[PDB]
């Protein structure tokens, strides 16, 4: 009942760099992920 | 007494560019430098 969905994992550019600031490369993370659950699974407890 | 400090000589690099605009890469050149001075060494004198 649970489903894990990696369309593209974490991948990394650097770019965007102003240098009329002289500022560096903004580095940024970005990943296709998605998730599928359901309570049709689970049973929480108390203690 | 005199002394110079040198960090980066002279960084020349060329960097974002507007594309929609047609303008040619921006060239930027940044130098990391930097002077110490005294009274212990000069005179001054007029004429």
């Amino acid at each position: 009942g649970f489903k894990e969905l990696i369309k593209r994992d974490l991948t990394t550019e650097v770019g965007n760099a102003d240098l009329s600031k002289l500022v560096e490369n903004q580095i940024v993370g970005h990943c296709y992920r998605g998730a599928f659950a359901a309570v049709e699974e689970n049973v929480q407890e108390i203690s």
